[PDB]
């Protein structure tokens, strides 16, 4: 229940202090992108404070939660 998991076993461990979220999966850009993947910087938070219209991913309920791996109806 931390920053970057990835599905399985070694991960879900130690990155930032205790609680929810930690490094939020917050989408976006701020001033500049011109980039491809496309989606997400990172922080140390446990809250979700800004975030309404255009707009961002959230507070994690879970290990990763996550953007944008994201494929097709398959």
């Amino acid at each position: 229940i931390v920053c970057h998991t990835t599905a399985t076993s070694p991960i879900s461990a130690v990155t930032c202090p205790p609680g929810e979220n930690l490094c939020y999966r917050k989408m976006w850009c701020d001033a500049f992108c011109s980039s491809r993947g496309k989606v997400v910087e990172l922080g140390c938070a446990a809250t979700c404070p800004s975030k309404k219209p255009y707009e961002e991913v959230t507070c994690c309920s879970t290990d990763k939660c996550n953007p944008h791996p994201k494929q097709r109806p398959g």
